[PDB]
RNA sequence: AACAGU
């Protein structure tokens, strides 16, 4: 015999699709005040500003 | 994955 599962559906909190994430919510952190795009928990590298040495 | 928003 076994008694384990889950089954259910409720929630509540409105929400279009994207939890609270605010018109000024970070979307990476969860830091209200910067965007993603200007986390400080972003990644950066390989440090190597390469792209390609022309030579004119 | 941590971008759910150019
Ligand atoms: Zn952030």
């Amino acid at each position: 015999a076994t008694v384990v599962s889950g089954q259910k559906q409720d929630r509540q909190g409105g929400e279009r699709r994207r939890s609270q994430l605010d018109r000024d919510q970070c979307a990476y952190c969860k830091e209200k005040g910067h965007w993603a795009k200007d986390c400080p928990k972003k990644p950066r590298g390989p440090r190597g500003p390469r792209p390609q040495t022309s030579l004119l």
